[PDB]
């Protein structure tokens, strides 16, 4: 083939040309974001209860739904949470690539059918099925600048003008409001109310008869009368349309004349949908808005057009709509794609800047300059037509493996100009003799890294596709390669071909070298062994060397969770969130540019007593000295904070992929298995998390995701009592429930939209337990009754986040390892602590340690499947199951190097490190595969022998095994190890190589010219 | 999607069902005509009845072999536990009652009620103190919906 | 209907909702004044309709807590749609022993 | 989808009560297994019969 | 505040045209190619092509 073409090169520059012309295609239309889907396909159901509690929510509504998720295909686990809030959260994971767009078909369907189960009240509010992808694009943040706008204010700008301006822009796959959405209160008054002798649920059925909207035909329509002029709409009742509209409603006419409107017992007033959430953003009112991708969307085409439909409506934005972006991933996946993108065109400088340094030529080195962007800004075509997207992953992916696609080109034109250099024949027919020699080992080395490559994208589910990326660019690449290295590249420096000051001092330095490599071969013993103490440094280094995932970045954001005690209140949560607005602004403005402050949400929970900063740093630029970066502000944060009383405020960095999995501990979660109670499971738990702590020896941080307990304020309604007196439980309850807890009675237009109308008690008579009295109910009688006459008041506890595991009440326990051991070992140990504990309880395993331990660790069981391709690949290459065994042991000299960037360095085990230690196997393997074949190749053409061949062959061969060594220490060596802006993953990308594919070259030259002699001599005794 | 498409036209016909016939709840599956398999419970010890065998197996184990992917029906070998208030009509007719006032009865007295919260959702010039307010929860025994008020 | 009252009320919720979905091309609606409502999701030519019908009853779903309760009691009907009869079967009786 | 339901039972097992044990009255699996792996006992005991 | 588009067998029609240019171009590109692959010359294509 490659002769076939060195005679038809007009045409190997056709499929030359298409390659570009399609890789460039995939190029102008790829998919570009910062990672790909990694998480398992999710699928949350959320619900509201206004005003519940963990009990009520989750026997009421909870439990129902769970016992109703059956039926549906690939969940992997049920997650669900009821807190005090009213809220409800039930997540089904699903096995690795269901289809996401039809789990949640399934889910959603058989929620359908139970709720006509669920209470009318959360029937209203509506359950809900999203597709849980905590990986949010960017959060805009309208923001008000002079006092006028409130929260309340803002969101409902926001969430009426601009919110489906957003929702239909050319790639945005959700939006979601960060606020209410003005909503009819009236704020009720329990004396302005029981002077006249209402009680709520008189207010409740007014807003019903006074606010709804009844039917009335046309005129003719339906079957009119014989011949008929006219035929018009009627308009009967309308919905009222404002607060003094509202204000005038009949609650009551007494004998007097005198009636009572619905303004004259409480205070109607347009305002907020719900009260607990307090967005506030550099100490001003905020009311932001989220935005998801769209899947095979552009975070940076949609990026810039999110920018621009927010131009246009800033003309029409009032007083001060100044908009904001305290977060977006766009700058971050911009100025590390205009890196690695950077790394090619600089490691092709290098492959040119080599190459004259070594060959005088200049029509030497501009063919891998015109073979190298063929192959990689090519290969792109493959990934696009496999529905890859442009991402960090399958980026790097490709950075990792320029060295492999560089040695490409480097090897064939060496050995086709010092092939005619060593005394030969013209162009054309030099590379024709010249290919003949490498044309065979291309083809080995080929199927030789398909293994050790494929067999990665075989591995576990969320870290499986972490790794696939980098499989499938790869052996793309690497693949792609081997072909225009045997079609373009093999026909052009056949038609192509033909610095001074150096040339002869290079010449002198073989025979140096070829000295000691000419000599130790006598008996080898010294050699032989070293390498087995090689193969144990390295087997001891193995072993120490920690292991992680992707590595925290400084991506532009970090947070502060604030978590306020038990009791506590949002106001004393908002004096702790503004110093912490305060500490980060005036005491670091030199790198914070902004705190977005949420309080009313946290992470453990959903309470009052929580809250969460995200501050969002100054640009890059004026983040200099690395001590202004994240790991130090955090540091030098979280110190400064733990000096506020009660208050946990803890300062921590964003981790690798925001929507995946997390530091290498576990997630385990403890089950009830009989009828035992909370405050039976709750002992369980305290036993384990005892018992747990006394082992520090594997334990760090054993704990509770969930919380503790709280007092609660019972009110026992007595029966007997009730009935005696003219009052109805149905009226008690109501006015109990909606003087406090709020409720939703309909709808309402105003401007033009559906908004709801909540009717519950001003706060001033709904604070304390000593406020109840207040509180009156008409009778059997018409008289106004005190809930002291028929009800009891006592405190006790009660949990304010229940939860469960598989439709079984569960408590989530998180915990690492402690500094030491096996993320393995912890898990091992937790179940024996697990064990003892009081019979009827379980434990399982969720979250990265289901990933764990579902998916092994496959790397033994894979690799030896790849390392057993590689000899049966290999052994054919040549003809021997002898021959091969000298390639293969060239794998520990580039594990080494690699692994000693343990010691020069304080890095760990990444999934980058972990795949850069096979793109040094591939140049290792390699060079054992060309040496190898020159001292079997001019052992049978020449026809030389021994220690003539093995010598023969290290001879030519040495220089390329140089020039591309150099090539790639240069190009792998910039910025990529030793950085600041995206860091991280670049550092583990270049000490995984650099050092590593030292000992690969500089260390093997040595070396494989013995794994040839002292095998195969071998196979012949007596 | 076949089952996608039979639920989606049920769905029109949902609020036409009688409140009970919902209440009891409608099933759409995709399974096949025959069992794949029969579970067995027993009890050795002789300790337990068919009525508890059942009512176990269904609040125990029934839900997950149904959440399980694959099983398209469950079909169980008896019935779960329920509270059951077997009503006598002379008994009834002696205090001057009908099983309407029994179960108006049963219905608020057999209840779960929220009540709101002490801290206020949104609250008052400065206050700390803030908590839930918890007024009735469902009756659980036997003893428990015996001993209501008529 | 009341028409105006009718879109608002519930054809900008709907609406609201079908924001990105795989493959939308051209999303066209109408209220009424018999209190009549009809999205159309036009989705890209070679499109997927099966999986188009269920994201459009996916985002549905979310759409739908936020709207009348006798519009809920009612329908809202998501399916796959032509726009031309394929054909159009009349029926007559002869000898009118049945009118129209 | 056996393997699963049997995975599911086993799970739940140390939590029964007294004597309350699974059993297995009827199943259409077993054969099915057995089935297959008589008829692959066909293959190799035919190969080393050839 | 009125601006217009183009729906149904219009959308479709427009669709068709803004295309065409596109798709004679790159389909005489994918002719040249051919002929200099098989004619085996760089600039006898660019001869027939004509
Ligand atoms: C062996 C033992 C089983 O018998 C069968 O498998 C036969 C062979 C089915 O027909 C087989 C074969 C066949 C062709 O039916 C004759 C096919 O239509 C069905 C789906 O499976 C029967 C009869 C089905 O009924 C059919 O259900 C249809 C939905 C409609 C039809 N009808 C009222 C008009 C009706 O007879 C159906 C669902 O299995 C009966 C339900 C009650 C069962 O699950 C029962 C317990 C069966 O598993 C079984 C008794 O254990």
């Amino acid at each position: 083939m490659p002769n076939f073409f060195i005679d038809r090169p007009i045409f190997a520059w056709v499929i030359a040309i298409i390659i570009m012309l399609a890789g460039g295609l995939a190029i102008l239309k790829l998919p570009v974001a910062q990672y790909p889907t990694i998480a398992p396909p999710a699928v949350t159901i959320s619900a509201s209860y206004p005003g519940a509690d963990a009990k009520t929510v989750q026997d009421t509504v909870t439990q129902v739904i769970e016992q109703n998720m059956n039926g549906i295909d690939n969940l992997m686990y049920m997650s669900s949470n009821s807190d005090s809030t009213g809220t409800v959260q039930i997540t089904l994971t699903f096995e690795s690539g269901t289809d996401a767009d039809i789990a949640q078909v399934q889910v959603q369907n058989k929620l359908q059918l139970a709720m006509p189960l669920l209470p009318q009240e959360v029937q209203q509010q509506g359950v809900s099925v999203e597709k849980s992808s905590s990986s949010f694009l960017m959060v805009v943040g309208v923001i008000n600048t002079d006092g006028t706008m409130t929260q309340e204010d803002i969101s409902d700008y926001v969430a009426a003008n601009m919110k489906d301006a957003i929702s239909r822009t050319s790639g945005v796959g959700d939006v979601q409001l960060f606020g209410s959405q003005y909503a009819m209160r009236i704020w009720m008054n329990p004396n302005e109310l029981n002077k006249f002798q209402l009680t709520p649920v008189d207010v409740i059925t007014a807003i019903k008869a006074q606010n709804a909207q009844v039917a009335a035909g046309q005129l003719g329509g339906t079957p009119p009368v014989k011949g008929q002029q006219l035929n018009a709409s009627i308009i009967a009742q309308t919905r009222l349309t404002s607060t003094e509209e509202f204000g005038k409603i009949l609650l009551k006419v007494n004998q007097d004349g005198s009636r009572v409107l619905l303004r004259d017992v409480a205070k109607i007033e347009l305002g907020g949908e719900n009260y607990d959430i307090i967005a506030e953003f550099n100490g001003q009112p905020a009311s932001g808005l989220g935005i998801k991708l769209a899947t095979g969307a552009n975070a940076l085409d949609t990026a810039a057009a999110i920018r621009a439909e927010l131009a246009k409506m800033e003309p029409f934005f009032p007083s001060g709509l100044k908009i904001v972006y305290p977060y977006d991933t766009t700058p971050f996946v911009k100025i590390s794609i205009h890196e690695v993108v950077k790394t090619l065109v600089e490691a092709i400088i290098l492959v040119f800047l080599v190459m004259y340094l070594f060959l005088q030529n200049f029509r030497a080195t501009l063919i891998p300059t015109i073979a190298v962007p063929v192959v990689l800004l090519g290969t792109f075509a493959v990934l696009a037509a496999f529905g890859f997207s442009i991402n960090t992953l399958t980026m790097f992916g490709m950075v990792l493996a320029i060295g492999l696609l560089v040695d490409d080109a480097i090897v064939v034109v060496e050995n086709v100009e010092r092939v005619m250099a060593e005394e030969g024949l013209p162009p054309k027919e030099a590379t024709r003799k010249s290919m003949g020699q490498i044309q065979g080992a291309l083809v080995g080395i080929a199927m030789v890294l398909s293994a050790v490559f494929v067999p990665m994208a075989f591995f576990g589910g969320s870290t499986g596709a972490i790794y696939r990326q980098f499989s499938i660019t790869i052996v793309s690449a690497m693949a792609l390669s081997v072909l225009v290295a045997l079609i373009l590249t093999p026909a052009l420096c056949a038609t192509m071909l033909k610095f001074g000051w150096f040339n002869r001092m290079f010449e002198k330095s073989t025979h140096h070298y070829t000295d000691s490599v000419g000599g130790i071969l006598r008996s080898t013993g010294r050699y032989l062994v070293l390498y087995l103490i090689i193969v144990v440094g390295m087997a001891y280094l193995f072993v120490r060397l920690p292991s992680s995932f992707l590595p925290d970045e400084d991506q532009g954001v970090f947070m502060t969770m604030v978590q306020l005690p038990a009791g506590a209140t949002q106001e004393r949560t908002q004096k702790v969130l503004n110093e912490v607005t305060h500490y980060y602004l005036t005491k670091e403005k030199n790198n914070v540019e902004s705190v977005f402050a949420v309080n009313g949400f946290g992470f453990a929970g959903r309470g009052q007593n929580t809250g969460i900063a995200f501050v969002s740093l100054k640009d890059w630029a004026d983040r200099p000295g690395e001590e202004n970066k994240v790991e130090a502000i955090t540091m030098r944060a979280t110190r400064a904070f733990s000096q506020i009383k009660d208050a946990m405020v803890f300062a921590f960095n964003l981790p690798a992929i925001v929507e995946l999995g997390t530091a290498t501990g576990f997630d385990f979660e403890l089950i009830d298995q009989a009828g035992l109670g909370h405050e039976k499971l709750t002992q369980a738990r305290n036993q384990l998390l005892a018992e747990a702590a006394k082992h520090p020896d594997m334990l760090t941080s054993v704990r509770p995701n969930g919380l503790e307990d709280t007092p609660q304020f019972k009110i026992d309604i007595d029966q007997e009592k009730a009935q005696a007196l003219g009052v109805s439980i149905n009226d008690i309850n109501t006015t109990l429930g909606a003087a406090w807890g709020g409720s939703y009675v309909n709808d309402f237009i105003d401007r033009g939209r559906v908004k709801k109308v909540y009717v519950m008690s001003e706060a001033k008579y709904r604070m304390l337990p000593d406020d109840i009295g207040d509180w009156y109910v008409r009778a059997a009688d018409g008289q106004m009754v005190p809930f002291s006459a028929f009800s009891s008041s006592r405190w006790e506890y009660g949990s304010p986040r229940l939860e469960r595991y598989n439709g079984l009440p569960s408590m989530e326990i998180l915990g690492q390892a402690a500094p030491g051991k096996s993320t393995g070992e912890a898990m091992e140990l937790m179940e024996q602590l697990a064990s003892k504990l009081p019979t009827g309880v379980g434990y399982d395993w969720t979250g990265m340690s289901y990933q764990e331990r579902l998916s092994g660790n496959q790397a033994p069981s894979l690799y030896a499947i790849s390392l057993i391709v590689v000899f049966l690949c290999l052994a054919a290459l040549y003809e021997s199951w002898s021959i091969p065994f000298s390639v293969m042991l060239v794998v520990p000299l580039g594990v080494i190097g690699a692994l000693l960037a343990a010691t020069f360095r304080g890095l760990t085990n990444d999934v980058y490190f972990q795949v850069g230690l096979l793109t040094t196997i591939g140049l290792s393997a390699k060079n054992a595969i060309l040496i190898v074949e020159f001292a079997k190749d001019l052992m049978d053409k020449e026809g030389k022998g021994l220690i003539e061949a093995t010598l023969d062959a290290v001879r030519m061969r040495l220089r390329p095994i140089l020039m591309t060594s150099l090539a790639f220490i240069l190009g792998v060596m910039p910025l990529v190890i030793s950085t600041g802006a995206g860091s991280g993953a670049q550092n583990a990308v270049g000490t995984g190589v650099m050092g590593g594919m030292v000992t690969a070259t500089v260390l093997a030259i040595f070396f494989v010219p013995v794994f040839f002699v002292v095998v195969r001599r071998r196979f012949s005794r007596k």
